[PDB]
C-alpha cells in the first residue's frame, strides 16, 4: 500500500486514501484531564488472559504483531463500557524516534514512549473482518509505556525482535502470556473511536488505562532497531509509527476513576 509514516505519505496524507481520516470518530486523542468525566455507570473492566494462545510474532512493515488464536472462546474482554464479549486477536505497540514520544494517545498533551494496543473483537459478529464494519465491532485495550524499571513480561517480545528486523519476517511465538503487559490498575478512560492505521474505521471502543507499564530504557530502544523495509532494501528504521492526536468533535471521554 501507499500509506506509510514518512514525509509523503504519513498520516497527513491518508484522508486522500482513507477520507474518514477527517472523521467525526477519529483516534487517537487527547485525553483532557480536566474534562474527562468520571461515570459511576462504568464498570470494572474484566481482562481474562489465562486461556490466551499466542502463535506468532510478525514485522508487518509499519510495527510488529503478536497474534492469537481468537478461537479460544475464555480469552476474552468483557465489562467496563462494553456489552457482550470481545475476543483477543493480536498486539501490537506504537513507538517514537526517542523516548520522549512514541504514544498515540496523550494526557494532557503529555506524550509516552510507547503505547501498547491489545486488539478486540466483538463475538457478536463473527470474526474481525465483519467486525470492523461495525461501530461496536472493536474494544482496543491501550496501555501507555514509560521508561524506568524493567518490565518482565515483556522481555520474551523484546528478545525477538531481532529475528524478524525487516518486513515480512516472522517467529513462532507462543506460550507468551499478555497478562505480563498489565498494570497493576484497571482504572481507565473510555470513548468512540477508530483504527489509528487505515483505513482507520470508526468501529471501536477505547479503552485506555490510567496507570502506565514501566519499562527500562534498553527495552524500548530494541523496538527502534526493527526496520521498516524489507530485507535486501536501504535500510529504514522503523521508528515514529504513531499517528498524532484527533479532533475530539462531539465526544465525551468518561473515567471510570474519581
Ligand atoms: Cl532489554
Ligand atoms: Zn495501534
Amino acid at each position: 500500500h501507499h500509506w506509510g509514516f514518512g514525509k509523503h505519505n504519513g498520516p497527513e496524507h491518508w484522508h486522500k486514501d482513507f477520507p474518514i481520516a477527517k472523521g467525526e470518530r477519529q483516534s487517537p486523542v487527547d485525553i483532557d484531564t480536566h474534562t474527562a468525566k468520571y461515570d459511576p455507570s462504568l464498570k470494572p473492566l474484566s481482562v481474562s488472559y489465562d486461556q490466551a494462545t499466542s502463535l506468532r510474532i510478525l514485522n508487518n512493515g509499519h510495527a510488529f504483531n503478536v497474534e492469537f488464536d481468537d478461537s479460544q472462546d475464555k480469552a476474552v474482554l468483557k465489562g467496563g463500557p462494553l456489552d457482550g464479549t470481545y475476543r483477543l486477536i493480536q498486539f501490537h505497540f506504537h513507538w517514537g524516534s526517542h523516548d520522549g514520544q512514541g504514544s498515540e494517545h496523550t494526557v494532557d498533551k503529555k506524550k509516552y514512549a510507547a503505547e501498547l494496543h491489545l486488539v478486540h473483537w466483538n463475538t457478536k459478529y463473527g470474526d474481525f473482518g465483519k467486525a470492523v464494519q461495525q461501530p461496536d465491532g472493536l474494544a482496543v485495550l491501550g496501555i501507555f509505556l514509560k521508561v524506568g524499571s524493567a518490565k518482565p513480561g515483556l522481555q520474551k517480545v523484546v528478545d525477538v525482535l531481532d529475528s524478524i528486523k525487516t518486513k515480512g519476517k516472522s517467529a513462532d511465538f507462543t506460550n507468551f502470556d499478555p497478562r505480563g503487559l498489565l498494570p497493576e490498575s484497571l482504572d481507565y478512560w473510555t470513548y468512540p473511536g477508530s483504527l489509528t492505521t487505515p483505513p482507520l474505521l470508526e468501529c471501536v471502543t477505547w479503552i485506555v488505562l490510567k496507570e502506565p507499564i514501566s519499562v527500562s530504557s534498553e527495552q524500548v530502544s530494541k523496538f527502534r532497531k526493527l526496520n521498516f523495509n524489507g530485507e535486501g532494501e536501504p535500510e529504514e528504521p522503523m521508528v515514529d509509527n504513531w499517528r498524532p492526536a484527533q479532533p475530539l468533535k462531539n465526544r465525551q471521554i468518561k473515567a471510570s476513576f474519581k
